[PDB]
């Protein structure tokens, strides 16, 4: 079985997964809409009571399963809980990242395409007024995606967009086919430093932006000036718990897969805490210093609220590209921005596709080449639904991350810390640990963490159709059936040998 070569490589690979577009787009918009600097109060709380405890647990389950040659939850859940229902629940940890894969790598290709378009100058050049600058780029994105101009729910992606998606798929395979250390880990050691440099250069250049409408200081001001009156709102405390779950990539089964390549007695306590901390520093320092400040700098603090409400997606793919066409040397600026997002996405996507590669290797005994190619085949095939059927993406993302990760997140806790045994679980986490987990976390993991998660489930249920969503529901239901069949074939192949 493969292992991580260096402790640094392991941390950078784990961080590479956590850090993505959300760090530079989603988190800054979440903060502005939920109290500005005051949003850090429930965010740090959520980080301590939910994020950190669960990540350690997934790291432990990963290393525990990896010692016995299993990197995926269908096999690991069965080791923690000798039951048939444990194998079936495990299918979800194979299903969720695979559902995400169908739209994630595609959106990832958008950044690459946009980076190429910016570098070679194939971008709009307005013209005055805000809508006179934004609309030419609003149409640039819609022509790239193929946003329906009629009543039909049909997307018609450009040939360029489709080809870049092909190229993006290829790049992912290239890294994945070289394995864990010589592939994922090797790339982690290049991308993360490259990422940091790209970010810092943008942070510096954004801080020098000055327009008749405002400055970069106005951006950092609007974003971080606290509004504690919003702390009364339970929705803010829910968004904080949700964002942390989103930020670290919990409940995807990815961390478990990666942790399985950590050797039996190697540290996971300090290693996990370090990687988690990098992701957070990236969000508050790098992520919060670029997108929102640059936007507020150009349009003024008067439109700062309007900008935040327009969402993280509009900000990154419409607003900032418009601003770049109006700034000095913006054409190279746009390339760096989208190059930055691409590498951030590429280090997450190769991790999310590893779980399927691991299953095909560990349980069906396929070669790494075959495992990678068939995984790529499944993801590439599935993506045509996301590329051509409008709002299919929303439907996949809703089941997969809206409730799926949290439900699966709660499933991990109960299976590992309650069914497998809290005492056995606790010894598993701290074993080989450079530092020991604070004893107070024993109660947090066992009661506080699953309670917070269970609350998130209940609010989802109480809170929550055009016929085309049934197409997406049809297929993702089919995937779960197909993966169930593979798990079935796995346990049958094992009885023979
Ligand atoms: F809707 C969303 C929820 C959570 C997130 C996470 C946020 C932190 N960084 C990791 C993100 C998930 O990344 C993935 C996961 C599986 C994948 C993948 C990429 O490509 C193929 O299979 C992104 C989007
Ligand atoms: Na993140
Ligand atoms: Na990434």
């Amino acid at each position: 079985r493969e292992h991580w070569a260096t402790r640094l490589g392991l941390i950078l690979a784990m961080a590479g997964y956590a850090v993505d577009l959300g760090n530079f787009l989603r988190f800054p918009v979440q903060a502005a809409e939920n109290g500005g600097g005051a949003f850090m109060i429930p965010y740090i709380i959520a980080f301590l009571l939910v994020g950190i405890p669960l990540m350690w647990i997934e790291w432990a389950m990963g290393r525990y399963g990896g010692a016995q040659g299993h990197g995926t939850t269908p096999a690991i859940f069965y080791l923690l809980w000798r039951n048939r229902f444990a194998k079936i629940l495990g299918v979800f940890g194979l299903w969720i990242p695979l559902v995400v894969a169908s739209y994630y790598v595609y959106i990832e290709s958008w950044t690459l395409g946009f980076a190429i378009k910016f570098l070679v100058g194939l971008v709009p050049e307005p013209p005055t007024d805000p809508d006179s600058i934004l609309r030419p780029f609003k149409e640039f994105l819609y022509s790239y995606i193929g946003v329906p101009k009629g009543d039909e729910p049909i997307l018609k992606p450009s040939l360029f967009a489709y080809i870049v998606f092909l190229i993006t798929m290829f790049i992912n395979v290239s890294i994945l086919i070289r394995g864990i250390s010589k592939g994922i880990e090797r790339f982690a050691k290049i991308a993360m430093p490259t990422l940091f440099i790209l970010a810092v250069f943008l942070v510096i250049r954004v801080f020098l932006l000055e327009t008749p409408n405002g400055t970069a200081a106005d951006g950092l001001n609007f974003l971080w000036t606290p509004d504690f009156e919003k702390l009364k709102d339970p929705g803010v405390w829910i968004a904080a718990v949700g964002q942390i779950f989103f930020s670290l990539g919990l409940g995807f089964g990815v961390l478990i897969t990666f942790a399985s390549y950590v050797r039996k007695d190697q540290d996971i306590v300090l290693s996990g805490l370090t990687a988690a901390t990098l992701n957070e520093k990236a969000s508050v320092i790098l992520g919060g210093s670029i997108s929102i400040p640059a936007a507020v700098a150009f349009f003024g603090v008067a439109n700062a609220v309007a900008i935040a409400k327009a969402g993280a997606f509009n900000l990154g793919f419409i607003t900032l590209p418009a601003i770049f066409s109006q700034t000095a040397g913006g054409t190279f600026l746009g390339f760096l921005w989208f190059f930055l997002l691409f590498f951030a996405g590429l280090t997450s996507s190769i991790a999310g596709m590893q779980g399927m590669i691991a299953f095909l290797e560990d349980e069906l005994k396929l070669s790494r080449k075959h495992a990678v190619l068939w995984t790529a085949a499944i993801v590439f095939f599935s993506a045509h639904l996301v590329m051509f059927l409008n709002k299919s993406l929303d439907e996949m993302d809703f089941w997969a991350t809206g409730i799926g990760v949290v439900f699966f997140g709660l499933t991990e806790l109960i299976i590992f810390f309650w069914i497998f045994g809290a005492d056995k679980a606790w010894e598993e986490i701290n074993r080989g640990g450079i530092i020991k987990v604070p004893r107070i976390y024993y109660y947090v993991m066992r009661y506080i963490t699953p309670a917070f998660l269970a609350v998130l489930l209940v609010v989802w249920a109480r809170e929550y159709t055009h016929w085309t969503v049934w197409i997406t529901r049809f297929y993702i239901i089919g995937l779960f059936l197909f993966l169930t069949f593979l798990v079935f074939l796995a346990e049958r192949r094992r009885n023979h040998e």
